[PDB]
């Protein structure tokens, strides 16, 4: 119930759907080299070789394990355009309108933040974006969020963040930020210190 | 005595190999293709227009291969990498100094020509290479050492006292086979067989110790 000038909306989870593309795509490796992961639910994920490989731990180089998986990866990169949400667009287009600033924070490295907004004709929604791997911090520090409020020139009490995980949550409570997450119907991410849950980013435009 | 300092550009001057990589791999995905079972080392500083064959593997006969190559490569060009922003931050010092030294200096990439240029523009780089040359312009693909065999003659110099800074295992085959001593900055992130260079490099500024 007060002016909103700048939106903040994390990457995974709030524009892009991955949890389980990356929980399925470890999963397929895994499923190569003959290594079931049934024993682990995504929820698990929400430094894991003993765990994943359990009984056969002592069977497997982890090294030449981890330097396949990461090859793995490079050779399946996420599928940004068939993993957004469908209103994205939508959304980011009608905050613009309305004459918002716009931030985009991401955990994920520059270059696949890069790829993200390149593929889906993001890049001129956002006036400052972010990526995690140029802090020494982590969620649930603040300091992204911080950051971003200082580069938007947006008091905290102004802005909006739009979150899901439980760490990514706090990080934008502990910038004294309102938060609001995308609700977690799936994989049991603990929510209950947003201000509200959101089940879409249609939403998001009932805030402002 | 070194007379000439050959650079390729993707991962030398540019920290694009990544963003290559994955615009490639991208692509493939959209277009249903897997590529599991090639390593990275397979594309990096190669040429996708004549490997469809071990992309496509049995698939081949069922896919328009020239209009996929067409289509990739319209890819590349609606998708640029940003090159302002990839730089490597010691690229200028180091072409200066080496420039300064009196030496020639060629630059040669895998990318396409409109790609080498661009980069070259947006940097301000264009007033420090002898010569440039795109594998665009090259049959023969490396790691096939034509590109640099080409790079040697329109630099006038001889193998024997010129340098090339190099990254891929393609791109450090295709150096050694123009018999030309190869320098690479070094892989931590793509698994690929450097040993082939004379050494390797932690940041181009490692360069100016070779001269």
């Amino acid at each position: 119930n007060a002016m909103v000038e700048a939106i903040i909306f994390d990457m995974d989870g709030v524009l892009f759907d991955t949890e389980k593309y990356y929980y399925d795509r470890r999963a397929s490796f895994l499923g190569q080299k003959g290594i079931s992961i049934d024993h682990l639910p995504p929820s698990f994920f929400i430094q894991v070789w003993e765990n994943i490989l359990r009984d056969e731990y002592d069977k497997w180089d982890v090294s030449t394990l981890q330097e396949e998986y990461n090859t793995y990866k490079q050779n399946n990169p996420l599928p940004y355009k068939e993993l957004i949400f469908p209103d994205v667009l939508k959304v980011l287009n009608e905050v613009k309108s309305q004459g918002l600033e716009i931030g985009l924070a991401s955990s994920s490295v520059k270059a696949d933040i890069f790829r993200a907004l390149e593929e889906n004709r993001l890049q001129g929604f956002f006036d400052i974006v972010l990526s995690g791997e140029e802090f020494k911090e982590s969620k649930p520090n603040p300091e992204i969020y911080l950051t971003a409020l200082k580069q938007l020139n947006v008091q905290a009490s102004r802005a909006l963040i739009i979150e899901d995980s439980e760490k990514g949550i706090a990080a934008g409570v502990a910038a004294d930020v309102e938060v609001w997450a995308i609700r977690d119907n799936e994989f049991g991410m603990d929510q209950s210190a947003a201000k509200g849950l959101l089940d879409s980013l249609t939403d998001v435009l009932d805030l402002i």
